[PDB]
């Protein structure tokens, strides 16, 4: 039924500034009883897309209703225009996510088991999710990119309002074959026999990264990595991602 | 040293509604290392006065600055116009404070030791502080009423904007000898051999309640209860309580 909506602001030693962070914490009966041990909750790291921040998932979906139904803690950080990268000219936003994961597991009643921790996100956050799935596999059991960018050149060459490509990648004019390419990180993951989280890849059929998503899931089957692809009517809007994260949260908590 | 500013909104099972709550959580090095076990922080329960709520101590003082220098967590809840009582016609806001206490000790890295937990507050919060000090002495080692109300008839018969006495005490025609009388709770604490927390009572000398404060500390001395009383130039405003809460926070965490 109920839960806590928590808004944090702390000085980050990683990115060197105060930063906002919002956390959904569903209510457990352990939390109100002083004589019982706390039961740790499953936790979702939820990554916003470009132009969004730590507030927009709460504002534009009804995710806390979905999270309280399945008693899932949700962590929503803010990474600005970074594409979740340790930026060449800017903040160390790849490392910031591992700091956010470490902090809220130390301070909130969250379970540190691999089988209890998930990660998801949309657009840039979906591209962020597939980066951490392929590079931080022992931290997360399942990963759900929604309408992700899988060929990062489409995100880097995107002409978005005040978006700075050179701030992330520096003087490089291609991201193919580097730590920004999910195809390279996928190749390195199968090469080193690294744990890949359980993949649920969601994208609306009328999205523009739909064909971007079709290329990625086909590449996954050619290298024998299991996934689950759910399509259907949808565009690149919070109307899709509201319904998508509702089915996504139900998918991750039941196994 | 830096810290986290945390604002919670959860459905409270005690008062039967969603309620806002603010938390200062100073940063320890423990919080960012997952190979470290978390060292729990000292905790202060900070109670606002009449017409205020959970936001006003941050807005009108610099308490998070003072709390972070002394690594002290600060818990600031909202109790409306209740005078921290289980109201006859209203919410059970006495029990709510025990619920807030139980909730943040379970979900935040706070020390559950008696010598690490203090309680404080101004005006009506000073009335709440001395009510919980004399009836929950096992939960607090130090209690700091600032500019407080000790003669409960002065608060019940107060003509403040929209304040309702009968919502608190109902048809009662005097507070003496009841659970609303802090002098009565002091007698019952002495008689039942209940541990009285260490008291620091502060009131400015131009306050209306200065003579009210002298009557309680005079009575306190007459039944052989130790206290420390600090006075000086001060009035009934957040300018005095900003400077006083800095003095109180330094007093409570040392020795
Ligand atoms: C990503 O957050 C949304 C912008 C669309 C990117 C298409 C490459
Ligand atoms: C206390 O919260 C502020 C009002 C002054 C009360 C004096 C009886």
């Amino acid at each position: 039924g109920p839960g806590a909506y928590i808004s944090l602001n702390y000085h980050s030693p990683t990115i060197g500034m105060h930063q906002n962070l919002t956390v959904i914490l569903p209510e457990d009966q352990s939390f109100f009883n002083s004589d019982t041990t706390v039961k740790p909750l499953k936790t979702l790291m939820l990554l916003h897309g470009l132009s969004s921040d730590e507030t927009t998932y709460m504002r534009y979906t009804s995710i806390e209703r979905y999270a309280n139904e399945h008693k899932l803690a949700v962590i929503m950080p803010n990474v600005d225009h970074s594409a979740y990268a340790n930026m060449a000219y800017g903040h160390s936003y790849y490392d910031y996510i591992l700091e956010v994961y470490d902090y809220v597991h130390q301070i909130f009643p969250l379970s540190k088991k691999r089988d209890d921790n998930f990660i998801a996100g949309h657009s840039m956050g979906g591209y962020g999710t597939i980066k951490f799935a392929l590079t931080q596999g022992d931290k997360f059991a399942k990963a759900v990119p929604l309408s992700a960018v899988f060929e990062a050149q489409n995100l880097m060459d995107l002409e978005w309002n005040d978006f700075s490509k050179e701030a992330i990648i520096g003087n490089l004019s291609s991201v193919k074959g580097t730590e920004h390419d999910p195809y390279y990180l996928l190749d390195k993951a199968v090469a080193e026999d690294k744990q890949i989280p359980k993949l649920l890849i969601m994208c609306g059929k009328q999205d523009f990264l739909y064909q971007d998503n079709l290329d990625f899931i086909d590449y996954l089957s050619r290298i024998n990595v299991p996934y689950q692809f759910e399509d259907g009517p949808g565009d690149h809007d919070y109307a899709y991602w509201d319904q998508a994260i509702k089915r996504a949260i139900t998918w991750m908590v039941n196994d």
